[PDB]
């Protein structure tokens, strides 16, 4: 499939949770897509659930430095 989540990275790096988590969720496998807002400390990313999907974006930004989750 090809579907985008939102997701909740509280890392709060300063300029950084925004970008480490971009991209995690852009490298974590299939992405097709990732962006961020400090607005609310979420990351969210655009991919194909054939070879990704929420579990794996959370699990990007979560390797990336930051215990995230997702907003579906």
């Amino acid at each position: 499939a090809t579907q985008t989540v939102t997701l909740a990275v509280p890392g709060m790096t300063c300029a950084a949770c925004p970008i480490t988590v971009k991209k995690a969720l852009s490298k974590v496998e299939g992405v097709s897509k990732v962006d961020v807002g400090f607005e609310k400390r979420e990351a969210v990313v655009t991919f194909d659930d054939t070879k990704a999907s929420v579990q794996k974006l959370t699990k990007a930004t979560a390797d990336a430095g930051y215990p995230s989750s997702v907003k579906q």
